[PDB]
This record gives structure tokens, sequence and C-alpha cells, in this order.
């Protein structure tokens, strides 16, 4: 192994207290970059929470909650009389009703501002069984995934990028569907994202790898059973599709995107980028793309090797950082396979900390590395926005987030600074395709949007201060550090695998 790839396999399952102790001097924001990222963080989370005037509306609330000393389910009710007083048109009547003689149909929305169903569910699923669970999970999948779909085909989602490419944002287009279980399944796949590529390519009309759209694509889509695939038939069968891909996405001078996927297939996902970065028909061509995630312990070594792979090959690559979206199958499957530890952190402020020290280092070589910063996390957006320094030019980096949960706090992001906006470009990742290909991304998202860790989460939960929600996360640990009596401790709800 080169020196670069080496230092990688030895961190695989580096101790977290050693890991996090490592980061957190990278991770720290100088005190004056700390404060500036602090108030844009409270800045643009302000403004989420309080689009519509969730905060004030509800603080108005409780405020009549107080004065007259009532219940939740009390003030609802007065809400409900009070909205029927007000319909009664002339002002004479509404008032003479009021002091002379002294309904709740609008009383859940009133509500919103302020048991039985377990024997329905158990007599219907003896009546019907296994069947109708089936269907039930199919149409909640289909309707829970809606939201996060741009459309059932390349050619749908395409005619709908102008409205948003014209606000300044860009995209990157994913034809759902992974984990390909048979050569029949893989072959589907090559022939989706082939298709893909040629109308992306088209639309994208010589717009070029920045400004212009891209596509995304799964390794585990193009080979059976790549879970468990030995590296001797990856090279022969993978290998040559991803590099006819990336030899087509360069004609359309279009960036093509390798996906992360489980830890254990990070490995064999370098040996075919570095293969792929020294054909010569890609030469001096900057359109490759590769995820790495932040809540590996190995993801600052695999930066390193990033970084003179770039040198090697004589090209800047395009390098999407993002936290991860396996975690709940990682800590599952370290638990069993019973080996020393885990590859990914075990509390979320660590993974917090690694992007942020991940965050730098990408920064540090704009000649060999475009970053691209995938994060709905305000506080995250904030720090990248303060550490990549002042004189922003466009082809500096970028930021990119998933459709059906960016656009909120990314509508105060890209766009003019004269309407309010930090002027700074965002690519949308752009699910495509039917029902038969949701599922597995359906899932993670709904991991990400329901865990109580999750930012899109806890910015939802206004008994949580703002403060708290955008709290830095270095910060975060060293106050941890100093009541448990040392940096990095693993989760105490998660113990490693051999106990
Ligand atoms: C455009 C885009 C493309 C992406 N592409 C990929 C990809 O190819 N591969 C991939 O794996 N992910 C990818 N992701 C990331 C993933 O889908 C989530 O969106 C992302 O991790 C959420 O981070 P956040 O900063 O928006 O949220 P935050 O809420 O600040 O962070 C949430 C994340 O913390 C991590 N986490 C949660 N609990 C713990 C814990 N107890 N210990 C340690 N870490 C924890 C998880 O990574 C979780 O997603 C992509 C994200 C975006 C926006």
């Amino acid at each position: 192994q080169s020196v670069s790839r080496a230092a990688i396999t030895a961190a695989y399952r580096r101790p977290e207290t050693e890991a996090v102790s490592m980061l957190l001097e990278q991770a720290r924001l100088p005190q004056p970059v700390a404060e500036q990222a602090h108030k844009l963080a409270y800045q643009l989370a302000d403004k989420l929470r309080n689009q519509k005037n969730a905060s004030g509306r509800a603080g108005m609330v409780q405020g009549l909650l107080q004065e007259f000393s009532l219940s939740s389910q009390e003030g609802v009710a007065l809400m409900c009389l009070a909205e029927a007083l007000l319909r009664i048109p002339d002002k004479a009547t509404r008032d003479a009703l009021i002091r002379d003689k002294i309904l709740f149909v609008n009383a859940a929305t009133w509500g919103l501002l302020f048991a039985s169903l377990s024997r329905s569910l158990n007599r219907i699923i003896g009546k019907s069984g296994e069947p109708l669970i089936r269907k039930g999970v199919d149409m909640a999948m289909r309707l829970m995934g809606e939201q996060f779909v741009t459309g059932e085909t390349i050619a749908e989602a395409l005619a709908n990028a102008r409205k948003l490419e014209e606000k300044g944002f860009r995209y990157s287009y994913d034809m759902l569907g992974e984990a390909a279980l048979t050569a029949a399944d893989a072959q589907a796949y090559m022939v989706s994202y082939q298709q893909a590529i040629h109308a992306i390519g088209k639309a994208s009309n010589g717009r070029g790898i920045y400004e212009g759209p891209g596509i995304s694509i799964k390794l585990s889509a193009l080979h059976p059973r790549y879970s468990r695939a030995q590296y001797d038939r990856v090279m022969e069968e993978l290998y040559p599709r991803l590099k006819s891909l990336t030899l087509l996405a360069r004609q359309y001078d279009i960036g093509i995107n390798i996906d992360a996927e489980e830890s254990d297939r990070l490995e064999i996902s370098l040996d075919l980028l570095e293969k792929l970065c020294f054909e010569p028909e890609l030469a001096g061509w900057n359109g490759i793309g590769f995820v790495i995630q932040a809540y590996q312990k190995r993801c600052p070594l695999v930066i390193d090797y990033l970084i003179d792979l770039a040198t090697r090959s004589r090209r800047r690559l395009m390098i999407r950082l993002v936290k991860g979206a396996y975690w709940d199958s990682e800590i599952k499957r370290a638990q069993m396979d019973g080996l020393e530890g885990y590859p990914v952190y075990t509390r979320k402020v660590y993974t917090d900390v690694s992007y942020l020290a991940c965050a730098k280092k990408l920064l540090a070589v704009p000649n060999l590395i475009y970053p691209q910063f995938a994060t709905h996390n305000a506080h995250t957006l904030a720090a990248i926005y303060q550490l990549a320094g002042q004189n922003y030019y466009p082809g500096q980096y970028e930021f990119q987030c998933l459709h059906g949960m960016g656009e909120p706090l990314y509508e105060q992001v890209t766009g003019k600074v004269a309407d309010g906006k930090l002027n700074r470009p965002c690519r949308i990742y752009a699910p495509v395709g039917t029902h038969e290909t949701l599922l597995a991304y359906l899932v993670r998202r709904l991991l990400e949007n329901g865990a109580n860790t999750s930012f899109v989460n806890r910015i939802a939960d206004t008994s949580l201060p703002l403060d708290e929600l955008v709290a830095d996360p270095v910060t975060a640990v060293e106050k941890l550090a100093q009541q448990e009596g040392q940096t990095g401790l693993p989760h105490p709800k998660i113990p490693l695998p051999r106990d």
C-alpha cells in the first residue's frame, strides 16, 4: 500500500477517544470566526423557525395562558368561541350577545397553536394478514416519499429545473436504484444511468461542470451483489461500466459524482476512483466527483489520499463532504460482527467536529479540490461560510442539499445580496424514479428526519432555544470532556461490540 492508503487502513476503527482528541484542534474555529459563525447560524435558524411568525404567534398564545390562568384545553375552547363570535357580521349584535347572553369545528387547528386505533389495527390485521400490511407499507412509502422525489423520469425532472436554476441553484440528478441483486438488475441500472446522462447533458447544453447540472451514481447499482463482491470481479465488470459512464459525462461536460454507501465498500471505491483518474481520455477534465462521509473515522485520512491523487493525476476533484446517511445500519453491522470498534462515531457531536475539521482540510487546497458542502444544518453552513474566508469566488466551493429538505435554509443563501441572501450557490440532489425504486432512499430520509439528534428535527422543537440549536460542536465536546473525565468517550448507550 502507498503511504496515504496505509494510513486509511490503520484508522478504520480507531478508538473514539483517540480519534476525537486528534480532530478537536483541527475543528476549532478561531474566536472571531466562531463569533461570526454563531451570529449567522442564529440568524439563519431564527428565520427558519419563525417563517410565518411561528415563535411570535406562540408567544402571544402563552401570554394569554397566564393572564387568565387557563389550561391549554381551556385556551383552545376560548379561541373557538372567539372565532365564532368574530363570524357574527355586525359588531352591535356581537357585543350585545357577549354582554347579555354570556362550535369547536376548528379546535384541531387552534390546538396546533397550543387509543382505540389499536383495536381497529388488531381487528384489521387478523382478518387480512400479511398482504394487507404489505400494501400499507407500499402506500405509506409512496405517500411519505413524494416530497423527496423530483420526478418519475429524467425528462420530467429536467423540465422543472429552470425555476430554481434561474435563481442560482444547480442540480445533481440521481436515478433511484441501488444494491442490484442480479446481472439483469445491474444492466437495467446501467441503461438508466446512460439515458440520464444523455438527457442531462443535452439540457446542460455546454454550461459546464460548475454552473450546469450533473449526475450522481451508486456503484452498488452497477454490479450484482456489490456488498460482498471481490476485487477481481469488480475491476473486470464494474470498472468498465464506471469508465463508460464517466467518458460520456465528459463528452457532455457534466459532473459525474460517485455516491458513498456502506463503510465496508470505501476501500474498493478508492481503487475504482484511482484507476478512473488515470484514464487518458479524462486527462485535463475536472468533472469527476466523489463523496466522503465525515461520520467515518477514516475521513481525514481519505482526504490526504484524495489530495495526493489529485496531484498525481493532475486534476481538480469535485469532493462532496457529507456527514453520512447509513449511521443506524453501520452501528448494527459493527455490533453483529463483534470487531474491536466502530467505523463511525457514536455521538452526533463528534461527527459535527469531524465535518468541520475535514472542511478546513478541503478548503486549504483549492487547486486540487472543489469542495461541495452538503448540509441542512444552519451552524454547519455558517461555519463553512466563515471558514472559506474573505474573497469568495463561485468556483471556490458550493453548498448542496437534498430535494424536499433544503429549500427553507437555502432560500436565505442562494441569490442576490440585494435580496438579503448570502450569494452562495447550492446544488440540489434530485432523485428520479417510480415507486419501485424509492424504498431504500425513503427509509434513510425517515431516519434522518426522525432522529432527535438531527438539526432538522431539533429546529422544529420550539422548546429548544436557538442558542442550544446552533451550539458550537468543539465547545460541546470540551463540555462533555470536563463532565465525563476525558475527551471523546463513546455514547453511553452504545458500548463496544465485544461487550
Ligand atoms: C446533497 C447531499 C448529498 C448527500 N450524499 C450522501 C452520500 O452519497 N452518502 C452518504 O452516506 N450521505 C450522503 N448525504 C448525507 C445524508 O444523506 C444526510 O443528509 C446528512 O448526513 C445530514 O447532515 P446534516 O448536516 O444536514 O444534519 P445534522 O443533523 O447536523 O447531522 C445529522 C447526521 O449526523 C450523523 N449522526 C446521527 N447520529 C449520530 C451519532 N449518534 N453519532 C455519530 N453521528 C451521528 C448522521 O450522519 C446524520 O445524518 C448527502 C447529503 C446531502 C445534503
